[PDB]
């Protein structure tokens, strides 16, 4: 157990999973360096949770995504993310390479719109 909330890197990740479940998705990540973000499968399944009805899987690929596919998948996620207005101007390329430089915020920005507030029992 590590005290003091520094970096705030895991927090984001933890949420991503929570959101995906809130709707019931079969996709999830572990970190911004994960080799799963290159498929842009967890990114799309996320947006939906927040603003459903807009995400169309019919177009979104799945499974063995070739160099060309991977890019295509991401491209879609990007448009949406920005479509719903997530103050995110990241490129669809950073996702393919899974760069922790932009892939870190791309996940955070989304959270913003989502979780608005949270309050629990002071005592007991």
């Amino acid at each position: 157990g590590s005290s003091g909330s520094s970096g705030n890197d895991d927090i984001i990740v933890n949420w991503v999973n929570r959101t995906l479940s809130e709707a019931g998705k079969s996709t999830s990540i572990q970190s911004f360096k994960d080799k799963t973000i290159s498929s842009s499968l967890a990114v799309v399944d996320l947006i939906d949770a927040i603003q459903p009805g807009c995400i169309n899987y019919d177009l979104v690929k799945s499974g063995n995504l070739t160099e060309d596919d991977k890019h295509n998948n991401a491209k879609y996620a990007v448009s949406m993310a920005r479509r719903i207005g997530a103050r995110v101007y990241a490129l669809p390329e950073d996702l393919v390479e899974v760069k922790p430089k932009m892939v870190m915020t791309v996940f955070a920005c989304l959270m913003g719109r989502g979780m608005k507030r949270v309050s629990g029992p002071s005592s007991g």
